[PDB]
């Protein structure tokens, strides 16, 4: 176990068939979680569970380019629960990131940042106890 925020290096960036697995537990009064796949200061892929946006739960995904956020992609399917252990898996494919939570498909996010081999850090933050962050090739 690790204390957030945590940065996982992705040396040489990401590549298709890379599977990133984040294990932890959602804190009991959680408000937000964020994963940030970074290319320098740019955020290629921001994955942001919000537990109380206008008294709703929503997943917001986006990209930050030149310090500006782009167009949000939102999902109301919300597989997280306060207080519960989770597993987020991010599978890099040629054209998108695919996200599964607790072994159930959640969403896909098309690559806006094209230079996968420059997406060299994953930031993990928010209202979690982080157990582990690792990757393998499938
Ligand atoms: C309030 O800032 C969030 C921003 N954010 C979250 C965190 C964050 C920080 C720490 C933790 Cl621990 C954590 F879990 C976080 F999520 N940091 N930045 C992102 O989520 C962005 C995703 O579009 O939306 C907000 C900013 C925003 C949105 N938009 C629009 C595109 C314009 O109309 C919608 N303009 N600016």
């Amino acid at each position: 176990p690790l204390i957030v925020p945590y940065n996982l290096p992705l040396p040489g960036g990401v590549v298709p068939r890379m599977l990133i697995t984040i294990l932890g537990t959602v804190k009991p009064n959680a408000n937000r979680i964020a994963l940030d796949f970074q290319r320098g200061n740019d955020v290629a892929f921001h994955f942001n569970p919000r537990f109380n946006e206008n008294n709703r739960r929503v997943i917001v995904c986006n990209t930050k380019l030149d310090n500006n956020w782009g167009r949000e992609e939102r999902q109301s399917v919300f597989p997280f629960e306060s207080g519960k252990p989770f597993k987020i898996q991010v599978l890099v494919e040629p054209d998108h990131f695919k996200v599964a939570v607790n072994d159930a498909h959640l969403l896909q996010y098309n690559h806006r940042v094209k230079k996968l081999n420059e997406i060299s850090k994953l930031g993990i933050s928010g209202d979690i106890d982080l157990t582990s962050a690792s990757y393998t090739m499938i």
